[PDB]
């Protein structure tokens, strides 16, 4: 596989969390797809408290997002003696830490560096903050360029033509460039990419509110629709290829996604459209054997009963499962960032991790 | 078929449209959920007005308050001559037919009167109101009883258990009780309908705003969910069968519905669950052959880029079909007012109009 394109080649976006002069910057994503801002803090509790604010969301942009908070902390503490230093690290780390504690590159992001200073604790103290600034880097570099490869493999796989995609999984959902984002960015300077379908995608509506902006921003031509039609434009023949990313993807392959991506596979399923998932190798857990071991987080009926601002409904019961299960079959296959993975997975899965 | 109920016993709404003591009286859908009342129009010029506004909706609820302006200036006229009062007879024929020139029903209604007044021209002036009057309460009864017999049919049927439908089609879509309105308040007088799922049905969200307070009025148990939900909601086996309203359904079985319902046949389709459509027999077209000769309207692409009040995406092109269309082979039955009918539809269909 190689990459031809440069992530300044694919989006004009800056990067969806960055570091610069002892300071981190976040695209308000609160602030979508009204206004476009970037925030810039220069705190810790800051950082802390845009992400609890979702100013910053998508696993590896959270991630990103605690790296560099540590990185401020090391570039900003005004600890003397050493022993001070890492008294002041871990009550940072706590705070990082208790942000969505639900979240789970987070933990990850803060342990990483967490570890490695417990490595080279007996290192000179200007040293350290050398290496954990360098790992927040690290971190984040690591997610741009999974994303480089994914692209650059789902572009191979895909038709040309028209493709629909769900929720956000763009470069706002990342540090850049996007998991399903980067693959349709590839095709889009390829040319591969005649139309993107964007399902507005109830009840959060992350596909209207940040999908179409994105794609939109980056010139990439994008027709949004309410998730009821997306059968009836399959119907159609409106739809060559269909892309989802994954939240969570376990052993044999069934995957977690946001709600109505089963929807989508079933009818991808039932107009003999080719149906793909992609993510990362991290976002894949070995653990667990079969779809029916993802545990399914309900959320407030409030997003349900309210649209945007606006209240919609009388006050009745309501089902806001936030995240449905696709069963494996209904995968075409799986694009990730150590290449495309085909049936049987359970096999071809095992396989990939051996071979990593 | 004995029909074992009456509206009172099946819901503590009022008729959708109704005419008293020289007035029209609807409920103001246009403020629900939010506030719930009934309007009192006195001049034909309101009628007209609230026909417009979409103060009042649904092909029967609007054909009977069209006709029922029509009883409005019978009774109101100042007129002395005949030949005066079958000038302004016409001259509110037309503010009628000047409001939604195409909800089909409204045509119907309107001409049907129109006829019969042309037909009877010679008879008394007082003998003719008469005549006006008794026609639009029989067009608003009709609508009334075929609802109250499909109710009954389709209770039949069905299933007892957990019941999921789409949009409204409800009492609030016709004059009194709805076509699938009158099926669950069937059931659930019985007790055979434990659930009653509902999806909210974007764009326009009338399930949400309507269905839901509707069938939530009347002490059903009710749960409103995100269209993109149904699947998930089957796929866990919570419904044990789905009901759907039809806008024209066509000689082959073939049919038109508010859009998300196509998506809905091939769920039910891909977990086994029946799926019914239900409708008087007036809304079927025996002109058409297939759904393929059947109009698909767009509607504003303000639907999909907001939400209640709110302004949800950024300007971006939209594909807003307010309708998709069903093919037969989705349809476990389709439910009349004038029995059940099986596949072949095509065959069963025509039959079922030479009986009658």
């Amino acid at each position: 596989m190689e990459i031809r394109y440069t992530p300044k080649e694919l989006t004009k976006l800056p990067r969806t969390v960055e570091y610069k002069n002892k300071s981190v910057y976040m695209i308000n994503q609160r602030l979508l797809p009204k206004e476009f801002k970037v925030e810039k803090f220069s705190k810790v509790e800051e950082v802390a408290e845009a992400i609890k604010n979702m100013t910053v969301r998508g696993a590896p942009a959270i991630g990103a997002a605690a790296g560099f908070g540590l990185a401020l902390y090391a570039e900003t503490s005004k600890a003397k003696t050493k022993e001070e230093f890492l008294d002041g690290f871990e009550k940072a780390y706590e705070i990082l830490k208790n942000t969505r504690p639900t979240a789970v590159n987070l933990f990850w992001a803060l342990n990483r560096i967490k570890k490695l200073v417990e490595e080279h604790s007996e290192d000179p103290l200007d040293e350290i903050k050398r290496l954990i600034v360098q790992e927040a880097y690290k971190i984040a570099d690591e997610d741009v360029e999974a994303n480089l490869r994914m692209g650059h493999y789902g572009a191979e796989v895909l038709p040309e033509g028209n493709i629909l995609t769900h929720c956000n999984a763009g470069s706002l959902a990342t540090v850049h460039l996007g998991t399903v984002g980067s693959v349709v960015r590839v095709m889009h300077k390829d040319g591969s990419l005649k139309l993107l379908w964007l399902d507005e995608t109830r009840p959060v509506l992350q596909g209207a509110r940040l999908s179409a902006w994105e794609y939109s921003y980056d010139g990439l031509n994008v027709k949004l629709i309410a998730d009821n039609a997306a059968a009836f434009v399959m119907q159609q023949g409106f739809v060559d290829a269909i892309i989802v990313g994954a939240d969570r993807i376990v052993a044999n392959g069934d995957f977690a996604n946001k709600i109505g991506t089963y929807m989508l596979a079933v009818l991808a399923r039932e107009h003999g459209i080719p149906f793909f998932a992609v993510a990362p190798l991290s976002s894949i857990d070995m653990e667990l054997k079969s779809g029916k071991d993802i545990p399914i987080e309900e959320r407030s009926p409030e997003e349900v009963l309210t649209c945007g601002g606006c209240r919609i409904a009388p006050d009745v019961p309501v089902y806001n499962p936030a995240f449905d299960v696709t069963p494996h079959k209904y995968l075409t296959g799986i694009i990730t960032d150590r290449g495309v993975v085909w049936p049987p997975f359970k096999r071809n899965l095992k396989k990939l991790f051996e071979v990593n």
